């Protein structure tokens, strides 16, 4: 029944959607494999396109702004002229955020919340949806009194700083930010997979991504390559829940596991395991 | 706090358990073969193994009676000669349940509950763990009234005959017998997956097998080699909801989203997904 809208178009989040990663960093043949890369997804079944100028898991580097305008840009303005797909973008910049929004991104993604100088008040100008995501600090996860309790505090103060802005509530998008690079160890990370169906007291969307995350690669030890089917497990338990949008990097697979979880939640009473 | 007992050792049902197939039909190299799948399902995280000298799907052909003698008997004596793992044995005569339990096996798994002549006899005289699964009939699927109470009503009368007949009620084992060779269709499959918990009501173990399945394969659209993230999918959402043991082939992938439905259930309050 929960709807996002952007750019004169709809997102129907009554099933999970599956969104796929799609970083464009190290430009010729960059975008010609961007828009191949962006087409076997949207043919896996992924719905949304997440176009990422940075890479900011622990250690690494900073971009400057003109090198995100190169890369991100074209690829996002490559997307929405030849395909149907939504396309989230994750970046910081309120430069980005006005030349993506032109461009025709669906979805603002922003791992830093809006909260570098002038980002917040870019992201209002666009009128587009923003996905609001927790995150405490290659340094360790700090201590928490309670993890469920201060990412849903953080949610809060999120919210009605967006409001301030005037994003309306109904844009917004809620993600707990799994992940060793967030702030979050193994145990915290687990405590947010099993307690997830709480966060539908917002009342709104829950994207959520722990596609081959060190939660995964730590409880299984295994190398980076070989944590899918932890991976599949993860999306099951996080859409048996209701998340609404599971962001992956196997498209192909996950999308088959979400339309047994739609089967399973369409013979459901209430479409919700709590 | 659930176990089982047999052969002097215990399965205890704290955690989920995985089940590997094992079947052993068309003999000089059909017994180093079983050995070596067997003892690299053990390797990839199987504590059961359930060997079957009979295919049963729709369309299957008769074994006589000592055809499986010849095959189930000298595997199952090899696989308690050399390992720890609990073995499971699919028959339904009398006699490969008496010389299975000479030999070594732990769980009687009848696909046919034990309603062949002695059949049922022969599973008390043992004292060992039975399970009962539910089947109606290459044929079409009956039409229940309710696909979820039948199925219930199925169980009160074979637990009630397995009492008396001497099987404690401690000793069993309940399967819904998810696949459409049981006599259910693809709707009635995706029921029973969605009121897997409510079956606890019996506080007994709940074997589920649904691996590759047609419940997989139709929904999915896809040959029977492309179906693991389907059937992980299924297997998380039996194990979210308190499944003791899942009968899958791909042991490796399902162990692994087993440590992440442990890992999830040990975080949450109550230990089960309603
Ligand atoms: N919304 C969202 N964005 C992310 N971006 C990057 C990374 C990791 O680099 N993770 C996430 C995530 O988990 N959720
Ligand atoms: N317990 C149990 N046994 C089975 N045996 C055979 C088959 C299919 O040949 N399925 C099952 C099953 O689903 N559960």
């Amino acid at each position: 029944g929960m709807k996002l809208f952007a750019q004169g178009t709809s997102l129907d989040l009554s099933h999970p959607h599956v969104m796929g990663i799609l970083n464009v960093t190290p430009t010729h043949n960059s975008l010609i494999d961007a828009v191949k890369h962006a087409n076997l997804m949207i043919n896996a079944g992924a719905t949304i396109i997440d176009v990422g100028g940075e890479s900011t898991r622990p250690g690494a580097a900073e971009v400057s702004v003109e090198e995100e305008l190169q890369r991100v840009i074209p690829v996002v303005e490559a997307i929405a002229q030849r395909f149907e797909v939504w396309i989230s973008v994750d970046t910081s910049k309120p430069e980005v955020i006005r030349e993506s929004a032109k461009v025709g991104a669906h979805i603002i993604n922003d791992i830093r919340s809006l909260s570098e100088p002038g980002a917040l008040e870019a992201a209002a100008e666009t009128g587009l949806p923003v996905c609001l995501m927790h995150m405490q600090g290659m340094q360790e996860a700090p201590k928490y009194d309670d993890v469920f309790a201060e990412v849903n505090r953080y949610f809060i103060e999120q919210i009605a700083r967006c409001e301030q802005a005037g994003i309306a509530k109904e844009k917004l998008l809620l993600d707990p930010g799994f992940g060793f690079g967030f702030g979050k160890n193994l145990s915290h990370n687990y405590s947010l997979l099993a307690r997830l169906a709480e966060f539908h007291h917002f009342n709104l969307p829950l994207l959520v991504g722990m596609s081959r995350k060190s939660m995964i690669g730590q409880l299984l030890n295994v190398g980076p390559s070989e944590r899918l089917s932890g991976s599949l497990a993860c999306a099951v338990i996080a859409a048996m829940q209701g998340a609404h949008i599971i962001r992956v990097h196997d498209v192909k697979e996950t999308v088959e596991a979400m339309r047994v979880v739609e089967a399973t939640l369409s013979a459901k009473e209430n479409k919700r395991y709590e």
